[PDB]
């Protein structure tokens, strides 16, 4: 249960077992729910649109950001300034615990609104103007909608304070982790500098020389390497100027800004200061509490995956909504030009409305009509029969109706119907994969299966993704003077960025098979 | 026992199909109070016949899914009255007569109910009911909004809705391939692959039809609870007490017969 057991390439270029403890606080947060959909979304990710060659860079990348979540989780969870301080604190850690549940009510308080909303009435006289009121024999909705209004937008901004108090430390630790690697491994502000046209790399600039730079990522010593690894070539002073720190040291409003610029940024915290937007604007005019009924898409997981089908292939859906357009101005061109006398719509005799004696007015009449009708335009256009231009007439219509009702809109559909069988296929491959093959050394299961349930065993005990996650994080948390032998050899190869002791086409059953059979 | 009784009667009111012959007995029932409730008992076919089962079992694949964009569509048409009902007020008048009008956007839940009845149902949209906006003000919002109400509710999201339908036949298509191309590719029992066998010709078949057959099994087992414990023999016993315990460590996984004594018998 708290016994860990990973195998490495050790030094000795042979697989050895490494034995560590874990602990139940440890245990418990990885299975938490919320961590076993991170993990299966990032194996999902990996397998499906990721390369052999760096699946074990984000696999340490992934176990990096599940240590840290596990850090806050532990940190937010629970058993004359300072007493205001430990209030506030506790109340910080309240919606951090419950944010979750507070968008869930954010969403319900919405649809409640929304369906008292129903009951509105517009009349000329008070219960030129028109009075918006509601219309209810109860009597109830009236002071209920006001009463979920400010329900709706107290709980927006609880969310908003609960999603900086939760999700705002990931996006931090995950930025200055990897600005620390970039500045580390590819000396991004020493040897080359950012592209200029990149927007995140010129936002970093602001925090190198804080003092501050590492305040989530755990490596305190991010600048010190980076010093002895490009100093000595580029210029001592130069680097400590330009990471801002003293070189007599061997015996913060920016980080501030740069940290608000990092949050404003964040797609999520826009979305929801979006949120408490409009919830405020309800306030000015209730109607703007239907904005929030579009929230059932981030919040339904169904809704979610229905509307994937729509959006895999969104940008083909708006090419041929585009070549919809080019094909009915080309008709719109022939009717103008010959047709012109078929598109009178007024049924009055004097006055004619014809809507292709301007080309404009011609081109919204197709796009508006045309399109919309069963047959084409030849439904909404007078009857050819009996007329000169008759064959070039039926010509025009069944084209009209075979390239723009039959074909386009059969290959808009037949996008979305590709979309889900596109979708099922993914996910049925990344379970053959992960059914098939193992995900640490990338041995198949034919080979384990001569002994029985022998791949249920690989993979659970011999490389189990959850064990090397575990051993990180120990190796994190245990002290480098205490490292043992091959943790300190781990330690170093984690130090250097060097993913060669994961096993990787070998394993202790492999390497051992005459001995033990 | 009024107490086993009494229980073995709850589990058969809880058994389903119990159910439903009961709730078919009840309809034949009112059948002879009001002869039109003997048409509920058309909807039988649908236990009745095997390939209209199959056939509905497309639409039920993704039943979830179904109702959960037919509640999306709710919301969208929402949407949309909502907008008509603040902006467009004026070209829901569905009445031909001049002095009274019939005014369908005057009041939200009659701008809803007009919307998701005559709106959905239409071949163009709401577009197709409502008054036509040439030479108005509005003219290109209302152009808009019949536009995108066309495509995001008729064209799209029925789209959707069929494609659930579309995908759901090839799903179970792909189930029943997956299935014949593992039971003629793996032997059950010992999972040892097909190509092994097949060096002796008609390999596989003779190791699925004598060696490894899970009809032998059942007749084992059946064979095995009939017969005595006093009269078991030695590996009748083993296999008996291996039963008892419910250890499933007696049927061979991976290793057979031929696998085991191939170097003597060949
Ligand atoms: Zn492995
Ligand atoms: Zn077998």
């Amino acid at each position: 249960p708290y016994l860990g057991r990973i195998e490495i390439m050790g030094a000795s270029r042979r697989i050895e077992r490494i034995y560590f403890e874990i602990s139940e606080t440890n245990r418990a947060q990885w299975e938490m729910p919320q961590v076993k959909e991170s993990k299966r979304q990032f194996i999902f990710d990996v397998v499906n649109e990721g390369g052999e060659a760096e699946k074990m860079e984000l696999f340490v990348s992934f176990c990096e950001d599940t240590i840290f979540e596990m850090q806050i989780a532990a940190q937010i969870s629970e058993p004359f300034w300072g007493e205001l301080e430990v209030q506030r604190v506790k109340f910080l850690n309240y919606l951090s615990r419950n944010f979750y549940t507070l968008r869930f009510l954010a969403l319900f308080l919405a649809f409640a609104i929304n369906f008292i909303l129903l009951f509105y009435k517009v009349s000329d006289s008070p219960p030129n103007m028109v009075y918006y009121f509601l219309e209810e024999s109860t009597g109830y909705m009236e002071p209920a909608l006001w009463c979920l209004s400010l329900l709706h937008t107290l709980v927006a901004f609880l969310c908003i304070i609960g999603y900086n108090c939760l999700k705002v430390p990931l996006v931090i630790f995950k930025r200055e982790k990897e600005l620390a690697r970039k500045l580390e491994f590819d000396g991004l502000y020493i040897t080359e500098q950012p592209g200029d046209d990149d927007v995140k790399g010129q936002w970093d600039r602001l925090v190198l020389n804080t003092p501050s730079f590492p305040s989530n990522y755990w490596d305190k010593f991010v600048k010190r390497k980076v010093l002895d690894k490009h100093g000595d070539i580029f210029g001592r002073e130069r680097i400590a100027e330009l990471l801002g720190m003293d070189l007599a040291s061997l015996e913060d409003v920016k980080y501030q800004i740069w940290k608000f610029g990092v949050i404003f940024t964040d797609n999520s915290f826009l979305y929801l200061g979006w949120y408490m937007v409009m919830s405020l604007l309800g306030h000015y005019n209730n109607f703007f509490f239907a904005a929030h009924l579009l929230d059932i898409a981030m919040g339904v997981k169904t809704l979610r995956t229905i509307l994937s089908s729509v959006t895999h292939n969104g940008k083909q859906l708006v090419m041929t909504v585009g070549l919809l357009a080019v094909v009915v101005y080309l008709y719109t061109v022939v009717a103008f030009n010959f047709f012109r006398k078929f598109y009178n719509k007024s049924e009055d005799e004097d006055e004619p409305d014809m809507k292709c004696d301007d080309m404009m007015t011609c081109y919204l009449f197709h796009m508006y009509v045309g399109v919309r009708a069963g047959g084409g335009i030849g439904d909404e256009i007078e009857d050819p029969a009996g007329d000169e231009y008759e064959l070039y007439r039926v010509v025009f219509d069944i084209t009209f109706f075979f390239f723009v009702i039959v074909i386009l809109l059969a290959i808009i559909q037949g996008l979305i119907i590709d979309a889900f069988g596109e979708l099922r296929d993914q996910q049925e491959q990344v379970k053959e994969d992960m059914e098939t093959k193992c995900f640490i050394c990338g041995i198949g299961s034919d080979y384990f299966d001569t002994t029985p349930h022998g791949f249920e065993t690989h993979t659970l005990e011999e490389h189990n993704l959850a064990n090397y996650m575990f051993f990180l994080m120990y190796l994190i948390n245990k002290d480098e003077t205490e490292h043992t032998g091959q943790e300190s050899y781990v330690w170093k190869m984690y130090q250097e960025r060097c993913w060669d002791f994961f096993p990787a086409g070998d394993c202790f059953r492999k390497q051992y098979e005459d001995q033990l059979s």
